[PDB]
């Protein structure tokens, strides 16, 4: 049923980001960094390598330029700045690809750029269009909502498809947004609450968001997060199927 | 009978390199900048745009990333950090050509890159197997030389073909490369300077080196920099032929 | 009475922005980059040295780190962020003006960042704090309004002082802020405009803002752009006085 | 007697490096990246606080502008490039200093710049005229070889004092110089093996060089790698003394 996804490919230089050698086994989709926040031409390589390597579907995992902030801070760019840095991003991602006999498979916006995506109609055309003039079908994923109409509307006036997403190990907002990361709590650390929250997803049953209150979503795929320790080390919820 | 090339979209976020707009018509082959040197999205994006809008051929020129030294400025990578540097900026700006209906043509090394490939076997090797990776038939630009049998040979062993390029607008040392920058005299600012050396390239004459002694080359390819502004100034020698 | 400032030392390796050593001469206040949005070091030192030169005071000009966006696009970075960049920016100069003599003198923070000072409480007192942390009597430069008393009571609070700081050549709002860039005339290239606000602010007396309607500043600093060339070929209106 | 060192503050954004809070307790000196190769600014500050809490010395640890390299990549600069390059350090790590009521006491390069010191008496000259420009009395820290006498020579030109550093965790060739890290056995991995050059560093003793074959050396400093995770876990060495 539901597809499991993660940020991979994120290490730069002689810097280590996460564990893909324990986390690409156990998802169904790898989300490339692309040298914007992460993930050198060489890290690159070696991400696609490994994906090919267990069957994962890669995305394109395009960010604001920004390594010093991991590209998790919002960066106001003109729609045009952005239409260019995503196509920049997915071209050189691409490339490894195809030189490995595969192809970019969707693409999932990192850090403040997805979540600018949320509650920006110039932004979100902007990165449909880039979708677009890639390749005819490259699906873009974005933030599952109680009410998805906005990003369906724009999806259809591109031409883009969509794929729905959630996260296991995030805390929600009452409003459906993801808890900012400058703020306590909004990671999950606790691996059973992680474990339930991701189940009630699958299932598309209430879960309790931000303050305890009942959230029901259902989602394409599901996020967890390799940076995450402990959404690491309960990474075998895969078995919970 | 011989092509002009000039490296352009060199231009980066408010900064303006060269003269993009005057260049661009008077020149067979655009090599453009991919991010590493100069050349931010949005400027690549403009510089295919203006290239595509004139009926000039696209290449990549891939750069060690180093924005502050423009590219011109040796980098000790590894064979493997250069492969996959040229596969990225390849990538990136075919993303540009692609949406504009076009592909990139051929690959033409910047800088401190393009003159470490004439002594260095294993970067040489590292270049030309990004460049067959990326596409069969996808050309790699080298200096011209007297005796072009190293580059031919393994040109041959990654089966990509060559093209030999010559300088409108910098000095040759008496062994067939171009004197360093780091070194006054080594840039052509005499357009009549520009204008025979041009010439005798374009005719396999004999022209003088950087001590004035003659040195003898045939070319494929004339580059002449828009950098340079007496070389800009002194472009209508197209019209020469 | 009221002093010329500029933002210059704004090149970046290869790339040339303004033109520094037209401007120098006649202006007051150098406002010097610091590596972040441009001013690699050798342009740092190249800059203090020619406001060394012709006796200008020199001012720290730290951005947010986006070079591609020459540091005019606001990054939500957090207070501990920007307090750490300003404080290594104004170090980063410092360690040029002590060679050369002299000191940082003020600090202007450069594009986004001095805007996002106007409305942000939190970052204008880790701003002003990052100045009070290097040295006691550093004065920040801020955008005089027709009540400037947040900014006169945060700067007590930190005990620094303030300049006051008015533009020449930018459209202003009925709200007393800066005309956003991104939105046409948010830049005068009529040069009698030019002039004319200017002495308008040197005098004290109303001028249009940018729906024509008049607004009065009184200021201790203003702000001419070496970016902008009608405003650089209009910038003997030193004589004017 | 020996003072042991350790190059520190090398996380950068949201990536970490070394393991800075086990190695500063038991080190006398902490080498701090300064932004070019490592260290953000809220990580120099970070550094500095985690030095001053444990009463250890702090050194400037400079490098070329290359962090997807780490700055273990040698750059072709000029000497005036990187003057200002270790000048810009310099005053950017000194900030963090002084805000602490410190001081940067001394200045060892990072990565291939202090390699490519050993060999080049304009960048050494270049570097040694940078710390006498930034403060009377600042030493710089250099490879001790069998005879130090071109390094001891220029030092006295410029006024500066000299650090004689020797590496426990490197392999040294016949020649004095460490082997380069792109070839295996560069750095050590037997802990036993760090210890025992460490101590025959520590005891002025022959110790086997690359090949096996005795080597002497005397040194005022002793490196130690927080990088290399053998050497981290076999730091309590400071105990034997």
């Amino acid at each position: 049923r539901i597809l499991l996804n993660c940020d991979m490919g994120e290490s730069f230089g002689a810097w280590r980001m996460g564990d893909d050698v324990h986390s690409m086994p156990l998802v169904d989709q790898a989300n490339l960094a692309c040298g914007f926040h992460a993930g050198d031409p060489l890290t690159m390589r070696r991400a696609v390598e490994l994906a090919v390597r267990h069957g994962v579907s890669i995305g394109a995992h395009p960010a604001y330029p920004d390594l010093s902030g991991f590209g998790r801070r919002s960066l106001a760019c003109s729609a045009e700045e952005v239409h260019a840095m995503v196509l920049y991003q997915i071209g050189a991602l691409d490339a490894f690809c195809r030189s490995l006999g595969t192809q970019v498979a969707y693409v999932k916006p990192h850090g403040a750029l997805y979540n600018d995506l949320v509650g920006d109609d110039e932004l979100l055309r902007a990165v449909l269009d880039a979708c677009a003039a890639y390749r005819k079908g490259l699906p873009l994923m974005v933030l599952a909502l109680a009410d998805n109409g906005r990003e369906l509307e724009l999806a259809d006036e591109a031409d883009v498809p969509l794929l729905f997403e959630a996260f296991a190990d995030r805390a929600y907002l009452p409003d459906g947004r993801l808890a900012p990361r400058r703020l306590g709590g909004a990671v999950h650390h606790d691996p059973q609450r992680i474990i339930e929250q991701a189940l009630a997803i699958a299932r598309g049953e209430a879960f309790p968001d931000y303050d305890g209150n009942p959230l029901r979503l259902t989602a394409d795929s599901l996020c967890v997060h390799g940076d995450n320790p402990q959404s690491l080390a309960v990474l075998r919820r895969l078995r919970a199927a």
